[PDB]
């Protein structure tokens, strides 16, 4: 019972019908900047705790990349009831993006189409913000167990992807719990060509290597170097696009097994949806419910491509507790939300968290970890 939630749900219906999508995004981020967003301070179910190696998540719901592309709103977003957040995608130097008429919504289909183009303030400034949060985190008990991941990418005009990725790792590595490599954005020309097994292999090795390089050349203990939640080196995940052929998707898996990737996010937006009349002749990748079923199979695909050896992070059309369980049973260990917060709002995390707890009770599972890969 926290009345501070519904006050915002009143205005939600207004926004979906009148306010431009990005104007709603900036407004939301502004609210959390001033710490006036609702609070979910109830303990989470110990049966819902999940992990990926030494990453321990209090609950299995964070917000996906592109939500807080610059980490100026981490404190409040997390306090809504999310265990972690993925900030970014970030690039070395700031970028403005594309034609500001970028993101559009369709309420009925619960879908979104976006053509942002990695609009961010740059690696240096976003690093300043994350540092401020980590300091606030040490003096706040509502942030003591929460995790922050950083999605990294390349500028549109970069000549080589590896160079940009490394500059980020070397500037913001110490403050990240994990690092997700975004080589799947459909709104930045090219990039997806890096999904080729050869270049993807070199990419993964370079990133994993670059993170390993931060320890050696220090004068202090490993305890003080990592100013993060784990106090350990950041793990390396990779985000993949759904628009691949089955042959490339087994090539991809081969790279992840060969390179010992710590995780595989599944998945980003798609460019194959063409049955939304309000989205006809509009550029960008589609998000929301229409991406649900497509991504789910991609989990089963990659969970069987990779021989169950790489944990999977679920992202795509997740709105309800049963949606999350679908992702879990397919092979995912954790879930990310975005469109759910666009259409369901600030009450999303609490809503979806109560629904998942209740479903695990009826399905007979003792805890969440028991459900990964069970309807295969
Ligand atoms: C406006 C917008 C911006 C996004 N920006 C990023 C991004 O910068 N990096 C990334 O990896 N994914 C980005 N995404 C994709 C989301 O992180 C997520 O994968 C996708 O929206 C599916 O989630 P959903 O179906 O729950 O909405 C973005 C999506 C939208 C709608
Ligand atoms: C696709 C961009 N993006 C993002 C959001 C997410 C940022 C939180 C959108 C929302 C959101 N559910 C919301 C609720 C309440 C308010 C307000 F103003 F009441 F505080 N603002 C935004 N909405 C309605 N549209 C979004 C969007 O387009
Ligand atoms: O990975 C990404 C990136 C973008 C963007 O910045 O435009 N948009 C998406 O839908 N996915």
């Amino acid at each position: 019972y926290n009345p501070e939630f519904f006050l915002y749900d009143i205005f939600l219906k207004f926004c979906l019908k009148y306010i431009d999508g990005e104007i709603c995004h900036d407004l939301f981020l502004l609210l959390g900047k001033y710490n006036i967003l609702p609070y979910d301070t109830s303990n989470d179910s110990i049966y819902a705790c999940t992990n990926i190696k030494h990453l321990d998540f209090i609950n299995p719901f964070g917000v996906a990349a592109g939500f807080d592309k610059n980490g100026v709103c981490i404190d409040s977003i997390l306090k809504l009831g999310f265990s972690f957040i993925e900030i970014g995608t970030i690039t070395p130097r700031g970028q403005t993006g594309n034609a500001k008429p970028r993101i559009f919504r369709d309420v009925e289909s619960r879908s979104i189409i976006n053509s942002c183009g990695f609009n961010n303030m740059g690696c240096d400034k976003v690093t300043e913000n994350l540092i401020l949060f980590r300091k606030r985190q040490e003096e706040d008990k509502l942030l003591s167990k929460h995790i922050v991941g950083v999605s990294i990418g390349k500028n549109k005009d970069t000549v080589n992807i590896v160079d940009d990725l490394k500059y980020c790792i070397n500037k913001i590595g110490r403050y990240a719990d994990y690092i997700a490599i975004n080589v799947s954005s459909p709104n930045t020309p090219g990039l997806r060509d890096n999904q080729e097994a050869g270049k993807l292999k070199n990419i993964i090795l370079s990133v994993k290597e670059e993170i390993d390089n931060l320890e050696k050349n220090n004068i202090m203990n490993d305890e003080f170097l990592w100013f993060n939640t784990t106090k350990k080196k950041p793990l390396v995940f990779v985000k993949l696009a759904p628009d691949l052929n089955q042959e490339q998707k087994k090539e991809i898996a081969d790279v992840l097994l060969e390179t010992n990737i710590d995780g595989m996010i599944i998945s980003n937006t798609t460019t194959q949806i063409n049955d939304i009349k309000s989205f006809e002749n509009k550029k960008g990748g589609v998000s929301g419910a229409k991406l649900k079923d497509i991504s789910t199979k991609f989990i089963c695909e990659m969970y069987n491509y990779t021989n169950k050896q790489i944990p999977i992070i679920a992202s795509g059309g997740i709105f309800s507790g049963l949606d999350a369980l679908e992702k879990i049973e397919a092979g995912a260990s954790v879930c990310q939300l975005y469109s759910c917060l666009v259409f369901n709002g600030m009450k999303s995390a609490v809503q979806i968290k109560r629904e998942l707890n209740h479903l695990l009770y009826q399905r007979g599972y003792y805890n969440l970890k028991e459900a990964i890969g069970r309807k295969h």
